[PDB]
């Protein structure tokens, strides 16, 4: 199909929880080698982040499953052998991603915000693939997500502004890495802490406790805004 | 696999919510042909119910959308064409299961009670066939669906107590069809209720016990909603 033709499946996919039919059509979107709009980049990420987390769910479940099954041999290789097919979708899905990121997606973002954006996506799907790696691999994928979201933030801290949603989108993913996958908890803390409270500070008019009351009022009237129009 | 390692495989998948991999693995232990046991039905039913129930679901979605869709012509053709598809996936899954319903589970029960929860399945995958059929289908899959919840009904009220789950949760399934596929609120609330008064007049043990007042609070439920209208 066409561009526009491809986002509008991908917008009913997205309507329809067919997740993968809308991975798909924004995968052909990217593929048509321009660079996309907001909207699109929007589509593209929540697509795959529901397809890719689907196999992260059930890679818990079943390996919660399995370490809690020391009683039985045969359930137990059943077990391995079906966390093992799901660590290999889980690794074609990231890997699909991280070929998007490097083959058309970091390469066309010309301003600063869509390469943190695409950084920080490159630092995700490394992440996950670390999550279910083994070995030198492991240590590989762990560096290559560190690396990705440190030049995220370079990038955030000289040219976005500390309350830009995708400075702090990064910021949040980049501590929670830190807290899974390095063990790190003090550092995660601390990340997230002064990602917080620069962005309070860049609010002029209002601390932590006035920030937290005054979105609390303003959801109210956005809400009975909603209410009342209907 | 053997029929142990499938069932297995289809209990790790319910855990997973990989209800594809289940289903999977459930239509394999039905093709080796031998009778299920009541945990090996109850496997394959949640299994089918969550594939078919995934596309049911997204296919009003988007019935919904393409319906609302004032003014954009394109828009209003995508929809259509991905309607149909869902149609035609929703289609394949219920003749999947209709098919092992028709050449190993009805024909090889050789007890009431699964032969009946066999033909209310029957019942339920030709319901779910005639929200989407088109033309002359629409009448013939009403049909089959009607005829298929009736024959379970001749044998439950012949070979089993109003109490017991299976014929309960008969008549919860064929009074939903009674509303909401023939629409008439009156034979649905008059099997509900029926079914209702006969279970209150009286046999179980505890699984059955949970099946049964479960099933029962949704006939209730079902009766106030219906009596609402």
């Amino acid at each position: 199909m066409d561009k526009s033709e491809l986002v509008q499946k991908a917008k009913l996919a997205e309507q329809a929880e067919r997740y993968d039919d809308m991975a798909a059509a924004m995968k052909a979107v990217t593929e048509q080698g321009h660079e996309l709009s907001n909207e699109e980049r929007n589509l593209l990420s929540v697509a795959y982040k529901n397809v890719v987390g689907a196999r992260r769910s059930s890679w818990r479940v079943i390996s919660s499953i399995e370490q809690k099954t020391e009683r039985n041999e045969k359930k137990q290789q059943m077990g391995k052998e079906y966390r093992e097919k799901i660590e290999a979708e889980l690794q074609d899905i990231c890997n699909d991603v991280l070929e998007l990121l490097d083959k058309y997606l970091i390469p066309n973002a010309t301003q600063p915000e869509s390469k943190v954006f695409y950084l920080k996506m490159k630092g995700d799907y490394f992440r996950y693939l670390s999550e279910v790696a083994s070995g030198d691999n492991k240590q590989t994928t762990v560096s290559n997500s560190q690396q990705a979201y440190q030049e995220a933030f370079e990038i955030s801290k000289k040219e976005m502004q500390p309350t830009h949603p995708i400075r702090l989108g990064l910021a949040l993913n980049f501590s929670v890495f830190y807290y899974e996958i390095l063990n790190s908890p003090e550092k995660a803390c601390s990340l997230a802490k002064t990602a917080f409270d620069e962005a309070i500070a860049e609010l002029d008019t209002l601390n932590e406790e006035s920030y937290k009351d005054s979105t609390l009022i303003m959801q109210l009237l956005r809400d009975n805004l909603t209410l009342w129009t209907s």
